[PDB]
């Protein structure tokens, strides 16, 4: 039948609608495919979730018609997350090999045999699903790239498709501190020669030669990215989690959104933004109806949980208005939702908590007749075997790590080891800074004051650090819990913000619109800035640009990228973009540092000593490329001795806040993490949001810091941090006290959210000790 | 062990400290008891807590030792929430018996034999408790009284039993959020009246059941549901109750744990229900106070309906933030009924991968221990080990139960209503200051409108909540305003989140911001304090109630003095307006039927009404229930709006007025009339629970449409970003008289309802 467009003939759909013809391709299903775990919390941990290795269980194969069940995966010790191929014949997993290996990703036909090792990567793998770019007919396909040049067959490739699969890196921490940070990766099962038939190189990335497989990493996501599957217009639908900072109440969020499947346009779906219904639930294993069109997502009760009710947002309108409750009138446990495109659903059900495979009917709001239940196992993860069409397949300019593609002739290329660029690069323009769906307020992803045009001076790009601690001993979790970061906090920061340091700075045209270069494939956000040079708004999120690639937005967080179209607007950053034919672009690059004039106001953005094969490919000078000198403000480092000639003098045990003391340590609670001034500085203030800012700091606002209130002596923001601020009785000013570059250097570090430790790892400097 | 307070030796604690009594009493644990329910939806029914009736479930009696099981409760239907008595040797349940009755409350001994009812009820009966009232020690009391100018003398004498708490639910009711149900508090006398009588002199008002020697008492009057009583260490009732008042907490509402005297008389918040506190819209159950640290342990589940989650804790000493822990509390289950013992340990009923069972519970690895006893075919909850528990303090009580009180010169019993001649049981409250709150300025309810000081408050409105019941289900239905501000909550009696309300009567304040009144008793009501126009600038969103003859003080408005903070030092006016006279109970002024303003609107003073009817010395006024005022849109606002409005407003001047009475049918569904939708749609960008368009529910002074029937700028929170209009302008200043603009007022900040009146009316609404 149709349902997006109309077709032909009445009664039938046109190829180009999905879900239309999904409908038709489908074909009765006498099978289906599932996990059986043990029941145990270490046999079935969905509490884990994304993290989830439920070792002991196997992947089975049932037939709905003798009730026969088959055992695929007795080689290995643990089996999971199966997805059928798109013929039905064969599928692939993650599994746990008897001989070892570690969770990886494998596939094997729907009878048992052909079994094939798809990752040997060092980390978990999981999540499989198939994405075939370049094939849709089944077959062979041809290899054609150039040299004054021409276009040649270099030979042909098997064309089956790709692998699109959630995976960690081991030795590493999320936002939350959990001991494992995922995110998507695009495989090439081929060797990285059905890239080479898209794109005319071969895929760039971890290679995997002796699995003849080569993967890719498109989404660099410092908390876990999960759960991929197939949009109807042929993109990855998935689960974020955001925690940067402390954003959304310090607890973060976990949303449902989309991303190409080279990760160039990744765009939010449902579940991050204020207003929008299920608060912290966690949301999993999101997968959309063919024939009403609607995402149908598991919800749980608690973040990381991987069970719980059902809930269901209309893909077409993923809104409010289209949201629903699907289930939970009987009180049980669902997981793993798998529509069908004859409308119907099979579902994992435990009522009283036997988990098990179950008909969903939608006229109860519940499940329906029982499919298989096995007393002994959790049931779960059902995967019905038939034809699927396939989604559409979206062009790539990216060959993968350090490649891009050229808009011009299509030709990849290498932009470090050739080029001679230390690092891959991309770029980044929002029309107009200024404009925004966000109200002025104390938290640090609204604004501080309101903002026209003119009023916005320059730009922070931040990159964001991932919390790699191998050293037990150097690192605490939690030092910092009487301190505004609560449980969130840690040996590094008395904040929920993690270490971060500064990608550069970029000024701003007159209407609010600014463009430029900066590092790709590496988390970063910004900050808008004020004639100051402080933040007065931040977007608390993370973003990433694939090699040679640029993502523009309308506004700031205007909703251009979420649920509104983009508003026509001629900006002045267009023509600074890309103006010049022998350049890839010829937008600036991050700066390093700024410049005031006397008064402080912003004079303008500073080069730093990072300049730079190099080709003659870019107009602009090259900056800010190298991660080994990256810099970022350290506590340490930079502003306690600040603190320790221009302070602490005046400042002790009997004139608050006490600076004096040094970088000696200060045990509390039975931990030593911080010095006096940290500790004094980072302390909470009755009546205020530990989210929004304690006494004198606000983690990522500088100018609503009481401190930087005091150091300016005037009032910054709209936010006032108390109510009595200024003395009238014994005040002494302090503006005079500081040079522009402390003071400003305070500021950088309350805006990067007042860390402690920003340098990764265990160092020399002043820290916790076992 | 000393544990509240050093003893008369080291090592040993003190009589008058109940942890450590209970501790040095406690014994070793041999038998515990314990419920076993069928695995089912209908069989383990806990996601429709508080109401809970597990059918086909048992009670069963478990050796730790010879690990040998025994049914006690054969004989039962269905049997649930066991509660040992003092001794140990006997136990209290609910369930239904199969010869049917429903479901009750009873009483057996341990050993099996002796099985008594002790409540015949319409409705449903549950989690009884013994509370040991004129009963601390075995044997017989005395009875005595006053003989009616005589002396005192002895009559009679009681086996003291002492007194049994349960929570229970009438037949055919709704709670706030249209649940076929709403749990409250009762107080049981075991032996028919007469220990009461014991304590007071007059055997227990209430209903009275003969045939089974036993009264019952409602100390609760919350309109939503109280459930789950237990124990203080200071002789009080520990309880969950559901605050659902109208729009609060985000049009959610809260299930908090507070504490209540055995008579109801004197409620306060303990921990949950406040802005800023931990555990937001979760629900909080089956909570119990610890011995040795003396932390109140509660079952945390992530749905408020569910009555299985995870365990936290809060300080009893220090209820607060800073105090609270996630007992468990990680991987990978869920978590019901605690049970803390004296000697420190705990039992839990956990279940791992989804089946129930009894298991330690151990704090260093903040998890379940060892293994009691699990049935696979079986959900196993409940435990309840057999040991000695000491009896707390039990306090004195100034009420006889309904309409009955006990002076504070003689005490003496007497009935308000039988004898001296009141229409109603009628208390007093009193609040020092009305001024004084920790409420910031905001656009929600429940904070300040507008800076407000002395003087500023002329008066107060005092609301009396109205059950919902709705027999023929024909003319009701829920969720017909989800177009409006109401959303899941409406109905066809309101497009709010506000069901039926009434107004009790307004009381001027002293320009010290005091003020105190006389009210009805045993009615579930709140208050507003009003500007000089006579308008809410905050409103309180909760189920207040008085006992006859009970007063209720109060610090401030919300300040703490009854949460987290000690009674503020104030001299104030309305002390000295109280109680006067030697010749009567009461003699502060009952509440006044209406107000009386001046030429442009402003408060002039308080209004009496037709209700006026020798122990007080004031009017006796609004204690007729029959007379009870409220704003029906139909009756009372609508033909002013067609009158003076509906004219030249119309589908091109939007708000739509016109069009009557007649239904607008939206979604399929009929409710209301098209003045009532068109001012009670929503706005974009605006939180529902603040308000839509031209109307904020129990905010008259935040509405648009107040706003421009008054051309003023009434508050510090814009409606929206452009108010007046620059060019076309018109004034509305001039359209109404007083009367009809305060009833508009009146409506707006009752809840701003369509149907007031409870039950199948006349009047236009809903039918099918
Ligand atoms: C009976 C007392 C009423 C009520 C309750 C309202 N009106 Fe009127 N109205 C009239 C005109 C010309 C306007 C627009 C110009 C202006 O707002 O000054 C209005 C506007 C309103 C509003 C505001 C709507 C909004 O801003 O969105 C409201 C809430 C309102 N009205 C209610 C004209 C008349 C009129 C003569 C033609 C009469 C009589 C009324 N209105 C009566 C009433
Ligand atoms: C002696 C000349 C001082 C030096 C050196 C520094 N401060 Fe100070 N500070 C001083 C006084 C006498 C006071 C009293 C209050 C006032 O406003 O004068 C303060 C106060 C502060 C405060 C405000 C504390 C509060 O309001 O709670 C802050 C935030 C502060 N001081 C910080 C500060 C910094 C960062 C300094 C180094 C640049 C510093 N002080 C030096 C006296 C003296
Ligand atoms: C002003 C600062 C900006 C600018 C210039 C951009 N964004 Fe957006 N962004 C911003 C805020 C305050 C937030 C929410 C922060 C919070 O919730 O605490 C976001 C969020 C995002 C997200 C996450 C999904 C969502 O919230 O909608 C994505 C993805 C995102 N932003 C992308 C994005 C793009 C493509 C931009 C064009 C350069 C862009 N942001 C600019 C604030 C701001
Ligand atoms: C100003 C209006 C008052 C006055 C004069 C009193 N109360 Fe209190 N009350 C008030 C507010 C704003 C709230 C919270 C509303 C919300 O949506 O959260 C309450 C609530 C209560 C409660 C519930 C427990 C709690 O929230 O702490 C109780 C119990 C309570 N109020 C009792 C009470 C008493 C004994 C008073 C003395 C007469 C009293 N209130 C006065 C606002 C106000
Ligand atoms: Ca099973
Ligand atoms: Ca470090
Ligand atoms: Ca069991
Ligand atoms: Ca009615
Ligand atoms: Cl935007
Ligand atoms: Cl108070
Ligand atoms: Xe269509
Ligand atoms: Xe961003
Ligand atoms: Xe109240
Ligand atoms: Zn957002
Ligand atoms: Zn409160």
């Amino acid at each position: 039948e149709p349902v997006m467009t109309g077709g032909p003939v009445q009664g039938k759909a046109l190829w180009t609608d999905y879900s239309g013809m999904s409908k038709e391709v489908q074909g009765p299903v006498s099978q289906i495919l599932f996990t059986q775990s043990p029941r145990t919390a270490k046999g079935d941990p969905y509490q884990n979730y994304p993290h989830y290795i439920p070792e002991g269980s196997r992947i089975v194969l049932f037939d709905l018609n003798t009730k026969e069940l088959k055992v695929l995966t007795n080689d290995f010790a643990t089996a999971f997350d199966p997805c059928t191929y798109w013929d039905g014949k064969k599928f692939a997993f993650a599994g746990v090999h008897k001989k070892g290996g570690g969770c990886q990703i494998w596939e094997m036909n729907i009878d048992g045999s052909g079994l094939r090792q798809m990752t040997d990567l060092k980390g978990t793998c999981r999540s499989p699903i198939y994405y075939a770019a370049g094939s849709i007919e089944e077959g062979e396909g041809r290899i054609i790239w150039r040299d004054e040049g021409d276009w040649k067959e270099h030979g042909m490739v098997e064309k089956t498709g790709m692998i699109i699969f959630s995976g960690s890196p081991e030795g590493v921490m999320d936002e939350f501190h959990n001991p494992y940070a995922y995110n998507l990766y695009r495989l090439d099962t081929q060797g990285g020669k059905i890239i080479q038939r898209i794109t005319g190189h071969v895929l760039s990335g971890i290679e995997f030669p002796h699995l003849n497989t080569t993967i890719d990493q498109i989404t660099y996501n410092l908390s876990s990215n999960f759960d991929p599957w197939l949009t109807p217009d042929g993109n990855i639908l998935f689960s974020s989690v955001q925690a940067n900072g402390s954003r959304a109440g310090g607890e973060g969020r976990v949303m449902i959104c989309v991303d190409n499947w080279d990760g160039a346009y990744p765009r939010p779906i449902y579940g991050n933004c204020d207003g929008e219904i299920g608060g912290t639930s966690g949301r999993s294993q999101a997968k959309i109806t063919f024939g009403d069109r609607k995402i149908v997502y598991v919800e749980s009760p608690y973040m990381n949980w991987g069970v719980g009710q059902l809930a269901a947002v209309s893909w077409d309108a993923p809104f409010n208005k289209t949201y629903e409750k699907l289930t939970g009138k009987d009180g049980g446990l669902y997981r793993s939702p798998y529509p069908l495109p004859d409308d119907r659903m099979l579902v994992s059900y435990a009522e009283r908590g036997d988990f098990g495979i179950y008909w969903f009917n939608f006229s109860k709001c519940a499940a329906g007749d029982k499919v298989y239940d096995d007393p002994n196992w959790n049931d779960h993860q059902p995967a019905p075997v038939y034809v699927k069409y396939k989604p559409r397949w979206i062009n790539t300019f990216t060959a993968g790590k350090n490649f891009g593609v050229t808009v011009v002739t299509y030709q990849p290329f290498d932009q470090v080891k050739v080029e001679g660029y230390p690092h891959s690069w991309g770029t980044w323009i929002c029309f107009d800074t200024t404009l925004s769906d966000q109200p002025v307020g104390p938290y640090p992803h609204q604004k501080a004051k309101n903002v026209s045009h003119g009023d916005i001076k320059a730009v922070r790009i931040i990159q964001g650090y991932q919390c790699v601690e191998p050293d037990s001993t150097r690192f605490r979790v939690g030092a910092g819990a009487h301190l505004l970061g609560g449980e969130r906090s840690s040996s590094n920061s008395g904040t929920a913000f993690q270490q971060r340091g500064i990608i550069g700075y970029q000024y701003v045209e007159s209407d609010g619109s600014t463009v430029t270069s900066q590092l790709s494939d590496v988390p970063y956000y910004m900050q808008i800035l004020d004639d100051k040079g402080m933040s007065v708004q931040t977007a608390l999120t993370w973003a990433y640009l694939r090699p040679y690639h640029g993502r523009i937005c309308s506004g700031c967080h205007y909703g251009s990228y979420r649920g509104r179209a983009f508003k026509n607007i001629h900006a002045k950053a267009l023509y600074n973009w890309w103006y010049d034919d022998r350049s890839h672009y010829d937008s600036p690059f991050a700066f390093r540092y700024l410049k005031f004039d006397n008064d402080g106001n912003y004079k303008g953005v500073k080069h730093g000593e990072d300049v730079v094969g190099p080709s003659g490919t870019t107009s602009q000078p090259v900056e800010g490329l190298t991660l080994d000198k990256q810099r970022t403000v350290d506590f340490r480092r930079d502003i306690q001795p600040i603190l320790d000639a221009k302070c602490a003098m005046c400042h002790d045990s009997n004139n608050p806040p006490n600076l004096g003391g040094g970088l000696e340590l200060v045990s509390v609670d039975g931990i030593a993490a911080y010095s006096r001034a940290y500790n004094s500085l980072l302390e909470p203030q009755r009546g205020k949001d530990p989210n929004i800012g304690g006494k004198y700091v606000n983690p990522s606002a500088a100018i609503n810091s009481l401190l930087v209130w005091r150091l300016y002596e005037a009032e910054l923001s709209a936010n006032a941090p108390r109510e009595k601020i200024f003395p009238i009785e014994g005040r002494l000013l302090h503006n005079k006290f500081l040079t522009q570059d402390e003071r400003y250097a305070i500021v950088e570090w309350i805006d990067l959210g007042a860390q402690w430790d920003n340098i990764p790892g265990p160092d020399f400097y002043p820290g916790y000790l076992v």
